């Protein structure tokens, strides 16, 4: 039975095999590859179409294996971005084995606004939508400092948790921008240097 997964991480084991951690829409799978150090089709952030051999007491076995190329995978700039991000998202989802279909379908989306967007903008839209999928959206401005009303400008820390400016370092966002953007998900709202800020949030981490 083929499946499909975004590959997140790989690591080396015995001679030239691999261990491969793949996102599906129904859990994060740590399996085997014979010899996956000389596949050119296993390496992090790419989408593969796959079977699995299970196997007792052990990983399953990686097999049937099609690279699902994207159209934009020879732009280094852009396949820069996209592996940092599967970076960070591995870290995120390292300890986790079910979850919810969310995360492959949203990567999916990723891969296909990557060929004509921004791919900061992308990203910064995709972890908006993570924040709210797992409710960690603080759309009400009250600061995590002090407990009150954050207006006009907002500071943003990780996770973009909001704060006054007076009450900790971090990047500002004018209140009516960022409301636009989490009302339409979309950052169009926000220029490119407020992308470059969002994005250095999002590099803390998950
Ligand atoms: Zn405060």
């Amino acid at each position: 039975d083929p499946m499909q997964g975004f590959i997140l991480h790989t690591q080396k084991v015995k001679d030239e095999d691999l261990i491969v951690y793949i996102l599906s829409s129904k859990m994060l799978i740590k399996a085997y590859r014979f010899y996956g150090l000389r596949h050119s089709s296993i390496l992090s952030g790419y989408k593969i179409d796959f079977a699995l051999e299970e196997n007792p007491s052990f990983l399953p076995r990686l097999k049937d294996v099609l690279h699902l190329g994207f159209l934009w995978i020879m732009q280094r700039d852009k396949m820069l971005i996209w592996q940092e991000f599967i970076r960070l998202l591995y870290r995120h989802l390292k300890d986790v084995e079910e979850l919810d279909s969310f995360y492959f379908d949203l990567l999916d989306e990723c891969v296909k606004r990557f060929e004509k967007q921004n791919p900061k903008r992308v990203i910064v839209d995709a972890y908006l939508k993570i924040l709210e999928f797992e409710g960690r959206l603080h759309k009400d401005f009250f600061c995590f400092a002090c407990d009150e009303k954050i207006q006009n400008s907002i500071t943003l820390l990780r996770a973009f948790l909001p704060s006054h400016s007076q009450c900790a370092l971090g990047f500002e966002f004018e209140e009516k921008k960022l409301k636009q953007f989490y009302s339409s998900k979309n950052c169009a709202i926000f220029d490119d240097e407020e992308i470059e800020n969002l994005y250095h949030l999002i590099k803390e981490g998950l």
